[PDB]
């Protein structure tokens, strides 16, 4: 317990790190697997895999669960095809609009609330 002075601390230009759907410590053995909890037909998140600075996204297609692999293009990320984002925020939003897999697209997007909402009656 220690407190005092806070108000504006130092900026933040990684906003994908801040957001829910954002993982940091998550593994496909689990993150397939969360998909795979999740009854809704549109489900998307976004690990890190150390190593390289290449990022993975898991979603749910109908049941199944597949992957996209991320790269970058100059300060910039790449999700599969020429779509250029300061940063997968904007990726995200960009895609809500259009498609992912087939007619489904990024509308669930799994977040650590959920898990836990979705399993057991309480979660402390």
């Amino acid at each position: 317990g220690s407190s005092g002075s806070s108000g504006d601390p130092v900026p933040n230009p990684n906003p994908h790190e801040s957001k829910p759907w954002y993982y940091d410590r998550l593994s496909r053995g689990e993150a397939e697997d969360m998909l795979m909890r999740i009854p809704r037909d549109g489900a998307f998140l976004i690990r890190k895999r150390e190593g390289t600075d290449s990022y993975a996204i898991t979603f749910r297609a109908r049941g199944k669960v597949k992957h996209c692999r991320i790269n970058r293009d100059g300060r910039h990320f790449v999700l599969g095809t020429s779509a250029y984002f300061e940063s997968l925020v904007e990726l995200v939003s960009y895609y809500e609009k259009h498609a992912l897999y087939r007619k489904m697209r990024l509308r669930y997007p799994v977040t650590p609330e959920l898990l836990e909402r979705y399993s057991g009656p309480s979660s402390g």
